[PDB]
């Protein structure tokens, strides 16, 4: 058994947003770990050749440059490559649009499995007393975060999601 | 430059008899050692507790300690100058073990913050988005060896915390 997890972030240009310019992948493929599953995140960010000038580096590998054309078959082989896709998505309802609008057919895909927004679940953690501990903490500290780039919000939202699922998973077995 | 200790402990006791500790989880995590990525800078230990001195441990070395030590080591690790953060998993539990073990946390002056992922965990057994995950989870199946190793249990509670605090305060911004 295996299962593929596909974290995606997209930015669009902030004077307009017809224009997509960054896409970010993290990828987890439990069957490379199937024993230490963050050194097996595979990370790219994808700046839209076209459009480098519509305006951080990527800390989780080197930044690509590829030309808008050939976008969608790069999502394409990353999600389709049938092994079942977990799509981890912030805002999963922008993303989606980011997705289509570079040419990327999200619906035909017939292997994804689950598709999780983290948006909504950290919108449920609002009303939560441990997380807004740590928020407090996070906010006390007010830490510095390269912090716009594509790569890296999808490099955190999977660690966030895969650290929380592994734990909560092992600590229910005992 | 503000900075904070997160400490993630996890106690064990024998399996007959609660009020003998075998075995005690230590990640510490200091955020001024980063102002590479953050769990590079995670430091853990695992404290196998002798009771009189003359699975495995994933992630280190363990270490063999006296009972009547183990106080000290504790309250070193946690003590006093620097803002500490604590985060249990079942955190009656383990602050029950540590008192046995000599030493009063709570008597500590520098705590910042004590979370307990076991009330977040209850919290998030009715979410959505977890339950998915968890879906997921159950279907793989993946077997994780020297799972009930303490050093091990605590690492996983900081990891998962951490990442968690870090995205979810990236993303209000
Ligand atoms: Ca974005
Ligand atoms: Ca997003
Ligand atoms: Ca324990
Ligand atoms: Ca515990």
């Amino acid at each position: 058994k295996s299962v593929v997890f596909v974290a995606i972030d997209l930015e669009a240009y902030e004077l307009d947003q017809s224009i997509i310019t960054e896409v970010g992948l993290a990828i987890l493929d439990t069957a490379e770990i199937t024993k230490n599953w963050f050194d097996f995140i595979k990370a790219r960010h994808i700046r839209v050749k076209e459009f480098s000038w519509a305006q951080e580096y990527f800390d989780f590998g080197e930044s690509e440059f590829i030309e808008v054309a050939k976008i969608a078959s790069v999502l394409k082989e990353t999600i389709e490559g049938k092994r079942p896709v977990v799509l981890v998505f912030h805002d999963q309802s922008q993303d989606l649009k980011y997705i289509r609008m570079l040419g990327y057919d999200v619906a035909s895909a017939d292997n994804i499995l689950e598709v999780v927004d983290t948006r909504e679940m950290y919108q449920y953690l609002s009303r939560s007393n441990n997380a807004s501990k740590l928020s407090n903490v996070c906010g006390y500290l007010d830490i510095p975060w390269n912090m716009h780039n594509a790569g890296n919000d999808a490099v955190y939202t999977l660690q966030a999601m895969m650290g929380l699922a592994i734990d909560m998973r092992q600590k229910s077995l005992e």
